[PDB]
């Protein structure tokens, strides 16, 4: 039993809710919140910009030190950093950005990072400003993630389309 509330169950391990991931994280304080990161951990907009804003830019400060030490992530890769006031940890995961021409096949690799954590609060990878089809992202999530994932979808219209079209 966990404290996630109001989710629709899609499969044995995948759950979904129309919610602002920032507000969900502040309420639940999950062990892991997933960020929709880019390889430079520049959290300018989309989910990343919103999560970082909620940390009063502390996420960005920590991320800049991470990059200065380690260099950029790989597309499809991840790193674990602090969750600040939102969660114990933040798993920064880089899905492919279609608006940069990146290989959508890397979306499965991106979701594989979730399997290193027993329970996660997450957005749909590569959705939103990353330009992929969110219906496809949900399909890859369900077919790749085996751990318990609670998906937050900000847009109510999109949430209803994702549920109604789910196979
Ligand atoms: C030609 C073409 C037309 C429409 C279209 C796509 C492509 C790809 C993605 C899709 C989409 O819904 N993306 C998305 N993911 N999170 C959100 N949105 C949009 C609305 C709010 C939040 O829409």
């Amino acid at each position: 039993v966990n404290s996630f509330s109001g989710y629709l169950k899609l499969t044995d391990n995948v759950y979904i809710k129309n919610a602002d991931i920032v507000e969900e994280a502040k309420k639940v304080k999950p062990t892991v919140v997933v960020n929709a990161a880019n390889v430079y951990l520049k959290h300018g907009g989309g989910v990343a910009g919103a999560l970082n804003k909620a940390t009063n830019n502390a996420m960005q400060v920590e991320s800049d030190d991470y990059i200065a030490t380690n260099g950029p992530l790989k597309v499809g890769g991840s790193c674990v950093l602090s969750g600040h006031n939102l969660a114990k940890h933040c798993l920064h995961v880089v899905g492919p950005n279609v608006n940069k021409g990146e290989d959508i096949q890397l979306l499965k690799s991106a979701y594989e990072n979730f399997n290193q954590h027993e329970v996660l609060l997450a957005p749909l990878l590569s959705a939103g400003i990353f330009g992929a089809d969110p219906i496809h992202s949900l399909r890859v999530c369900v077919d790749t993630v085996r751990t318990n994932v609670y998906l937050a979808v900000f847009d109510k219209n999109l949430y209803d389309k994702l549920v109604s079209s789910f196979l």
